[PDB]
């Protein structure tokens, strides 16, 4: 199957698309609303039809208030006029499904910056091929932050890790830097996928 | 010709149609990424083919920093996927074009609401059968505001008008309530497709 | 004429109202965030009292926030139900235009500066001036830090009301008169719905649903 | 054989013109300049299959206008004017409207009017001396009630610029106006052409916006 | 090895360095905006006396703000256009990072919390934490209000820097010693684009662009 | 260090000088500075037993204020500066203000407040170590914008537009102009830090 890849929750930008080869464009400035659509055909020309894509897959946050919603807003309307469907994805586990891929971590918290000194809180496991969601996903203050796994070698990825001092518990190794990836989210889309998760285009909405 | 046209730049969600026949749809709800791509579909079908449009017009701003940028968004992603252009439209002109169809202001001095204490200002005239903008539009504080007619008899529409106790001039008669309409951003959008002022779907973008 | 029921749990104050007849009726009590125990015995006892039958009704009104978060979605709910099930139409209102009925009601304020408590230290916040009998909203409304709060007038005098004004310290203007104690009451509540009504504003009950400011 | 690159960003036009091998070229969009302006500049040299090493002179419109606008564009000149070690010719873009405005409309004398902030106008007056626009008296930042022409009671004038919106406010108006032109930078090249004639260069250093 | 261009107009100071074969040379002026006026002199001034031709510039960095809107994008252009001529990258570097890095140089502060005056009543802020050598950011860049103001760390000794710090009376916090009279350094923006331009950090002339926040 | 220190910012014309750390000070309220200054320079000079030879630097208000009369006393320093091939030291009509108001009314912070067409000149000051410091940074807003770093003052032509500030002060003083003598001290705290330029660049906000 065909499927495209937009985010635009954190100040990286990016998109992805797997016939059966996969390939990544990724550009860090924060400006969403205007660099978006050209990856989008800059992807599409350098590898293929728009109307050959079976599904859209997106970082459905948590992130930024607005970047969030450019990309929901794009990938609304992209997939309506295309009549597909849409494969909403966390960007908390998105930062997961990166540490791994990156630096083989098998236990990710995850942690996005918020607003209003608060972190975006998410732990995510390695099951199968896929980092999964072990609890929930919440808004917290670092410093009642915790994981679901007992302390075993766990990874903190994302700039929630800037607040590490402030948390009441450490990895052994941490990359505050990391950043959403449209790459790993369209992995994460391929299970998504293969599970018949897709729904229409309104459906498609950020997360609270 | 066939036009879209959608606004969520206010509280207020609005869409509307133009074969020859005109139709309109508007809810006061603050969310407008729920509730915009449904009107669309609900408009398309009580008249008409998605792929027999041939542009799309939006509420460019001033307005809700997101509120318009999901309505781009919204727009970037359909006109790119249909292959259309669209026409980008002031907020406060759909305003001034509004005040005219209601109660016949031929001179409308538009004014939303911004934050920081601040109002978005735009001036306009009619000019043949189109209200025009009448120098620039600016963010100003509300006792900074000035027209560019002598004080002739001329309306004051939309939220803006809220501060006009701080204001130094005051009309004849004014609508605080007012808000854009997308009735008037498709009048308005005949105007501009017919003087062929379309644009790539990229190039939608909101004001500043 | 037209029989009207007006609930709201925004804030500590649980309250409800009804319009028959030209009559208007009320029951208001200061509970802390018990209201799904309160809010429909009360709806039962007014109507009882009134010898009006729920199928009388002809409009749901609900205090639409800003407030608490659950206090609000929980007059959202029952409203949402009660129309729905009798097939009536909804009329929501602002909490702070509440507010600023009120002040009209008890002081004879006509141009008062709504303010409630809220989250994370901001303040909900809205200025409402007297036209025609109604409190009609003057700007936009908003939640803010106490410091960044501003009014639409110049000279005037105006009315300070509502718990946000507990920081009215923090702010910068600070007003000729003052109630910080005030909240939201269903009885005007039911003066702003009339409005409303006659206006004919009412909307289908799965459209019941609170602001996000 | 001259050269010439012309970039103006002073209002929400954004346009850049080339003067190669007596041709002209140029693009116009109106829409944060700061992203848009290079892309333009590289996508016409390409165009046109130029190289930035041929230019001869580097002339830019020098404001009135949008105080960051003007700014932005007089970086970027400085910037490529400095580093290709090319002179700068400055051009106003009330003059700039000026030649718009007889290039697209036959007028010979034109009084320019910019809307500039706080309640005023930016405003020159131009008349044609063997097919360049030039300035009759000053340029000045006016409120529209104290707008003047140096000219005789109507031959004909032409109001041209945004400016032209505070018409009811100013003591005269012209039989015809265009309250919605803005500069244009194949106007700009036509006026440097001009400039470059006269031996008007500057040092990159030079390259400033204009206070009214 | 690496020649290095370092551009900085984004608050009242204006200042210009260069890397050239492991020295580095800076100049420096508090002027009020006459930027414009004097960006470029300084330029030309620099390289000369290191007797560098421009030519044998491999990358041009540049304070990309916040600060000043017109300071910042002066900045901007002339490096977008000194480095589209020459055909070089750039280095976009936050001045907010070259204050946390200047006060590390000044002051040995490894834990710096950079604060900048903004417009309407806000300030910019960002803190950072030393990190081989470098100042990295920890958390996100913000312009709040004073008030909303807050560290990532806990016992920590951290330093106050920048020109926001004239709002210290309004913050949650004040650190054990500060300096609001502090402003970006155009060869501390230098140390941080050496860190940039190792990791290859470097962009097209054309994304040479200002910062939102 | 003998220092001259030079204000016509606004309508009071002054000079200051400090010789052998005596500091002496001439004020005079006149709308008429190309006329006046100079006068009052040698009328100091003099006064002092002083020769302009002996002077190592030249304070000057650099704004804002009056744009006329800014303009004249930055040329007159300007022209004696590179004449006596001498160091000049910019200090801004806001900071003397706030210097001002801390010397006659004891205020250990103050906020500045200079009129401009509607907006006005402002920047908030406070005491360190006998020296009104800039808290933030001087700006021109319109009055009601206008915003305090925090018992504090509020000096100059510019608190004469109080209402809607939206705060009010403890005292104000709303006909306060700059004063060379609190230039002069401004300027002693320049000078010993090295803050001092050339003539070429002395120059107005
Ligand atoms: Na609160
Ligand atoms: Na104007
Ligand atoms: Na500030």
């Amino acid at each position: 199957s065909t499927l495209l890849a937009l985010d635009t929750s954190t100040e990286a930008c990016s998109v992805a698309l797997l016939e059966g080869r996969a390939l990544s464009h990724y550009e860090v400035i924060p400006l969403h609303a205007q660099r978006l659509l050209p990856m989008v055909r800059d992807l599409l020309d350098e590898a293929v039809a728009l109307s050959a894509v079976d599904a859209i897959a997106f970082g459905r946050g948590p992130g930024a208030f607005t970047g969030v919603r450019i990309a929901i807003g794009v990938v609304q309307g992209l997939a309506f006029a295309l009549q597909r469907p849409v494969l909403a994805v966390s960007d908390l586990a998105i930062l997961a499904q990166r540490a791994y891929r990156e630096q083989g971590a098998e236990r990710v918290a995850a942690a996005i910056d918020a607003r209003m000194d608060e972190v975006y809180w998410g732990c995510y496991q390695l099951q199968q091929g896929e980092m999964r969601l072990a609890g929930s996903e919440a808004v917290l203050p670092p410093e009642r932050v915790a994981v679901p796994w007992d302390a075993a070698d766990w990874f903190g990825a994302g700039t929630g890790w800037g607040y590490v001092e402030r948390m009441p518990q450490r990895p052994v190794a941490l990359d505050a830097s990391l950043l959403p990836h449209a790459e790993d989210l369209l992995s994460l889309a391929g299970f998504a996928w293969a599970r018949g998760e897709g729904v229409e285009a309104e459906q498609a909405l950020p997360v609270y």
